[PDB]
């Protein structure tokens, strides 16, 4: 897919509550990525248990699911070259204490449980997460007039 | 409704294309308003013709509808005291040439046909537009921890 | 006093709680005014009752005093030409609904009771307020290297 | 000329010294205007005396000319619909004390002699000033990919 | 102390003179740390010689003390989990040439002697510096309504 | 030359088209570097072939030259201690995928061909590039009043 690669990002409840949705979106916009889906949702525990299926054996799993179900999240899909890996780099390490200044977590967060945002960790994860959170008809193709200035 | 008043805002295609979605959202966030719904959509001509029903006899109606249907828009609902009138003030006059610096249109736009954003013009318009664009289950009630610092 | 005019500003508890101290300070810094005093304090009811002596007959007086005593404020003195009147303009109208975008209240606030900041309303008020909140030895004289580029 | 209208702007020495060149340029860029010329120069007294010929009888003329010749200025030409009048609005009133917050002078200046920037006051003034400061071969025609999103 | 850990920061004279006090405070605010003390002061040589006691053998010690005593500084205490180590990371390396973009020194400074800010290098250093610069009654306890969104 | 070291930077056509000229200039301004030359130009292929002489055997050379000649660039000279190496660090790695957040390319770009800006790679390169792009009389000496706060 190359430049058509996509990732799933979600602003977590702490990001909404601390009024950082615009700030986060703006960082992906200024980087050059293309927004292809967006909605504010209250995720069910059922969806979240599937979202985090791979973490089912971790001791924080129960609390992570409860937390993510506790308030609104902003679900998003972004498109562009290497968007999965690059998004992860813009977000910064899982634990904000390891995330350098300049990253979202490095600039805005302190603790692993309140780290503002989720990003898919691979192309395959993004495929799964996009399908889980969004119908095909919520993913928009639009002609991106900036593309000429971001890509050869 | 008082502090529960709501308005409908939409970032128009020019706002998406020029990468101002985050910028716009951030201005409503920093003002203190509560985001209660959000989605990126491709609006149909049918929806837009009803959205702009009051302008049906004006000669720009056709091209307004075509333009708004020509690319993705970011549909939003914001909640708070006097949110309809205050949102209109943050956005600025219809014609950007009359919108002072500090407003969205005053800072970011030049011409009336490319003026970035729609806001409801009254509480009754907001009522109609919210129902037209969003189901009840897309409008989220969340406990706003900032509310104590915005309201008495 | 001319360019030596001074005003008293205070970031109110809502400004501290919403993390807008730096934002506010930065607006006075970028304007060209000279910071001559600064401290984070918890104001007593006794001080606040005198600070707001002129409002003693108003129905919001009791609640205003209690609120301002309820949490830390950032007390400040700024110096420069016409600083009292210009600070009031940067802050915006008492009621944020009347404060245009570009002002502190217009950009960041909604309601008259949670309006972020106090500014002296006149040179006489500033005289009184500066004396009430700060000792002479908390007001600092420093050689301002920017002064040649702000003043003729 | 319509959307091909042009104005002459100059960041004055105080704007260079206070490091606000980027800030100012960014405000015209975000507004949608097209940059068609730009250079850092040290203007001669001869040029400045002609630039300000209409102010020759005013008491500040001598000091204005000397000051503008005392350091580098950033000379610019911007193009777009109503750019002369709109530029003046973004800049704000001559005397910064009358320039509201949101404008360049309202946000960044205090005194009439140190007011950061010059803008042409009319289409005829811009014609004269552009010719005086720039050769025809310093004014660049480029295909503006944003134009589709700023104009009908 | 965990989340009650505290560090001492000081904006040095160059930070005040270049008008970066707001900018610096804003970076600590947006990170989530809690401001518990703040004042603008002119530090004595006596205090500064003790502040920098560990550097007494170094060749820049005399000049460092003189410089820090030469103009106002903004003394601060910040509270939060791992605040001492994280503050140092937000500030960046001692020598700004080694401080990456995104850090305060990486974004705003060039030279080791003009590096904007001091931060305690350990919990014990912070304890000592807090006691040296502030009385107990200048350190404020306030109920932090954002804490729920920064900490588990 | 020490603090008199100079580098050549150029905002490439993508930086002009995406409206990031002010943003880029502002980063060099806030760092403390001194702007000593600036112009918007349309570079000839002849000049660009010499500019990029060392890359003549690389497969992108033809397309790089054509691209850089295809639209306006903003040519600049900046002065200060270690400005060549530090500029390169602020810009970030050639390939934006390797450029961390906080850098220009890390924040604003995706692909190596659309990476916003050129910076000299050494003191000798800067010497050559400055002479190639600018006459001696376009390089300005001005007294930098901020220098006392950037340098010891
Ligand atoms: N030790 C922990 N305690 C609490 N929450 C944790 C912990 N480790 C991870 N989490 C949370 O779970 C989320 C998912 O964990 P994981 O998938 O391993 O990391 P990532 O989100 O970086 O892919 C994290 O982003 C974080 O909010
Ligand atoms: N003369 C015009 N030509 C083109 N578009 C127009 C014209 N007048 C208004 N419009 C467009 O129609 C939209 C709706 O018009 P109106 O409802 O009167 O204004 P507003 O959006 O400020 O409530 C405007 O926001 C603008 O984009
Ligand atoms: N009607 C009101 N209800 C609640 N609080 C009010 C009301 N009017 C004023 N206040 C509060 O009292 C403060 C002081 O009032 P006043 O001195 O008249 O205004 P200002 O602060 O603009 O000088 C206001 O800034 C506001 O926070
Ligand atoms: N009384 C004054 N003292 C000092 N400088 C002044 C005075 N009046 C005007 N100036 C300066 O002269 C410039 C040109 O004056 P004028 O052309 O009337 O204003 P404008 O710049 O708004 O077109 C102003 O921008 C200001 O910098
Ligand atoms: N070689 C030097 N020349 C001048 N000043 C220096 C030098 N090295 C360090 N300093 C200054 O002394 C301060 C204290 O030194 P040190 O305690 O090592 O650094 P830090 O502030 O990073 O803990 C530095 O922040 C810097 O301003
Ligand atoms: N593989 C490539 N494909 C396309 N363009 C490239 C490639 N490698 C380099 N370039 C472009 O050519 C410019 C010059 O390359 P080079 O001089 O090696 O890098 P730098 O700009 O870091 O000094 C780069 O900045 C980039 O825009
Ligand atoms: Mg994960
Ligand atoms: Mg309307
Ligand atoms: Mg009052
Ligand atoms: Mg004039
Ligand atoms: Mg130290
Ligand atoms: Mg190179």
């Amino acid at each position: 897919t190359g430049a058509h690669e996509r990732t799933f990002l979600a602003v977590k409840p702490d990001g909404v509550q601390r009024r950082l949705v615009g700030e986060i979106v703006r960082r992906f916009e200024r980087k050059g990525f293309k927004l292809v889906a967006l909605k504010l949702v209250q995720a069910s525990e059922e969806l979240l248990r599937e979202h985090y299926a791979e973490l089912r054996e971790r001791p924080f799993y129960g609390r992570l699911v409860k937390y993510m179900a506790s308030g609104p999240v902003v679900a998003m899909v972004w498109q562009g070259l290497d968007v999965v890996r690059t998004s992860r780099a813009l977000i910064g390490a899982t634990n904000p204490a390891d995330a350098p200044p300049g990253t979202i977590r490095g600039d805005f967060c302190i603790e692993v449980g309140k780290n503002l945002i989720h990003g898919s960790d691979s192309v395959e994860s993004a495929r799964r997460e996009i399908a889980l959170w969004f119908r095909a008809d919520e993913l928009l193709c639009w002609e991106d007039s900036a593309g000429h200035w971001l890509y050869e």
